[PDB]
C-alpha cells in the first residue's frame, strides 16, 4: 500500500501535546486511508541529518513527514540529493523553496494572542477577589521561531486587554530551554508561583506537565492559580486547574499532507494555518470531551472522573474565572484578524523578535503588525 514514516524531533509521544497531536493525524490516516506508519524517534540532534538521509536512501517511504522545527536545519541540506522523495516539513518552513518539500506553519500570534486576553483576564479577576497580586505566566521550551512567535501574540493580547481596559497585569516568559523535561518544567513554575505568576500558559511540549503539576500542589496548598494548556486540549489532565487549552491542528496537517499523497495530489510549497482556516482555536465543549474520550479510552485519565464530568467542571470555571469583556475582547481581536483587518510580523532574526518584545513591553502594540 502506501507507506509513511513520521519522524519526531525530541520527545516522540507521550507529549500529551504537539507529537500526540501528529500521531494522531497519522494514526486516522492509517486507518480511513489504510496508509502504513512507522514512527521513528532520533535519540540525538547530532544524528538527525544522517537518519533523515538513510530514510531517503531507503525508498521504503511514499511520504517522510518531519514533526518539529529543528528538522529545518537537516531537511535544508537533504532534500535536494533525494528530489524523488516527499517530505512534509510540520511547524516550519525550508529557507528555499523545493518541489520535493510540502512546509506547513502556523501564526502562532494569532491564538496565543487570544490566550493572553484571556490569562490577563483571569489574572484581574484573581486580584480583584483575592486582593493579593496575581501574574499571567508562561513556561517555554527552546528558544525558536514558533516559540517566538507564542511569546509575541501572548505578550499582545496582555497588553491589548490591559489598554482596553486599564489594567497593569504583568507577563513572565521563561524558556527551559528543553521540551522533554517535565522535571525543569515544575521547578520553573515553583519559581514563578512564588514571584507572583497564578496564570501560567504551557509552550513546551512535555516539558509543561511539569508545570500543571506544579500549578495543582500550589492549588491544594490553597493558592487560586490555573494553567492553560497547548496544541491539544489537555484540560482532562486536571480540570480544576487547567481552565482552556490554545489548539494547533497539527493532526490535521499530517493527514492533510498523508492523504495529498495517497491521491496523487502533493506539490511542494508552503501552507500557512491560523484561526481562519481551523488551523488554531480555542478549547470548547465537543473538544474537551473528545480528548478526554480518547484519554479515558487510553486509561490515562485521572480517577473518579469521566468525560462528561470533565467538561462540567472546565465550563463551571470559566463561568467563575473568565468575565464577559474578557470574551467580549476575545471576540473583538478574532474578528480583526480573520478580517484582515490585523495581520502579525513573522519575525525575521532572533534580534528583530527581541525589539518587537521591547515594543510590546513598553506598550507599542502596532510593532507586531504591519
Ligand atoms: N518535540 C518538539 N520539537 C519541536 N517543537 C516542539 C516540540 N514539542 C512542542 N514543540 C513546540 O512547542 C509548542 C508548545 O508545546 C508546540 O506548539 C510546538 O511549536
Amino acid at each position: 500500500p502506501i507507506s509513511v514514516l513520521v519522524l519526531f524531533d525530541v520527545g516522540g509521544r507521550g507529549d500529551l501535546s504537539f507529537n500526540d497531536m501528529a500521531a494522531l493525524g497519522a494514526d486516522r490516516a492509517a486507518e480511513e486511508l489504510g496508509v502504513d506508519v512507522v514512527f521513528q524517534t532520533p535519540q540525538s540532534l547530532a544524528v538527525m541529518e544522517s537518519v533523515l538521509d538513510a530514510a531517503s536512501r531507503s525508498g521504503e517511504y511514499d511520504l517522510i513527514v518531519l514533526v518539529g522545527f529543528l528538522w529545518q536545519e537537516p531537511l535544508e541540506k537533504v532534500a535536494p540529493r533525494y528530489p524523488e522523495q516527499k517530505y512534509a516539513l510540520i511547524d516550519a518552513a525550508t529557507r528555499e523553496r523545493y518541489d520535493n518539500v510540502a512546509s506547513y506553519l502556523f501564526r502562532e500570534q494569532e491564538v496565543a494572542s487570544l490566550v493572553g486576553i484571556i490569562a490577563a483576564d483571569i489574572a484581574n479577576n484573581i486580584s480583584k477577589a483575592t486582593g493579593e497580586e496575581a501574574k499571567a505566566g508562561a513556561v517555554a521550551g527552546m528558544d525558536i521561531p514558533p516559540l517566538w512567535r507564542f511569546h509575541i501574540g501572548y505578550l499582545y493580547g496582555v497588553q491589548y486587554y490591559n489598554q482596553a481596559m486599564g489594567t497593569d497585569v504583568e507577563m513572565v516568559w521563561t524558556y527551559t530551554g528543553r521540551f522533554d523535561d517535565p522535571t525543569l518544567g515544575k521547578t520553573t513554575a515553583e519559581q514563578m508561583l512564588q514571584q507572583g505568576v497564578r496564570v501560567f500558559y504551557g509552550v513546551a511540549g512535555l516539558t509543561h506537565v511539569g508545570m500543571f503539576n506544579a500549578v495543582k500542589e500550589a492549588a491544594a496548598r490553597g493558592v487560586i492559580a490555573f494553567s492553560i494548556g497547548q496544541d491539544a486540549s489537555q484540560e482532562w489532565y486536571d480540570p480544576q486547574t487547567i481552565i482552556i487549552s490554545g489548539l494547533k491542528r497539527v493532526d490535521v496537517a499530517v493527514y492533510t499532507a498523508i492523504k495529498d499523497v495517497v491521491e496523487g495530489r502533493f506539490r511542494g510549497g508552503i501552507v500557512s494555518l491560523g484561526l481562519k482556516e481551523g488551523g488554531l482555536g480555542l478549547s470548547d465543549e465537543e473538544i474537551i470531551r473528545y480528548f478526554a474520550e480518547i484519554a479515558a479510552e487510553t486509561g490515562q485519565l485521572p480517577e473518579g472522573l469521566t468525560p462528561e464530568k470533565v467538561v462540567e467542571i472546565v465550563m463551571s470555571q470559566r463561568e467563575k474565572w473568565i468575565s464577559n469583556d474578557g470574551w467580549r475582547l476575545v471576540e473583538e481581536l478574532k474578528q480583526k484578524i480573520i478580517s484582515g483587518e490585523i495581520k502579525f510580523v513573522t519575525p525575521q532574526d532572533h534580534d528583530t523578535y527581541d525589539s518587537i518584545i521591547e515594543e510590546l513591553k513598553a506598550g507599542n502594540l502596532e510593532a507586531a503588525l504591519e
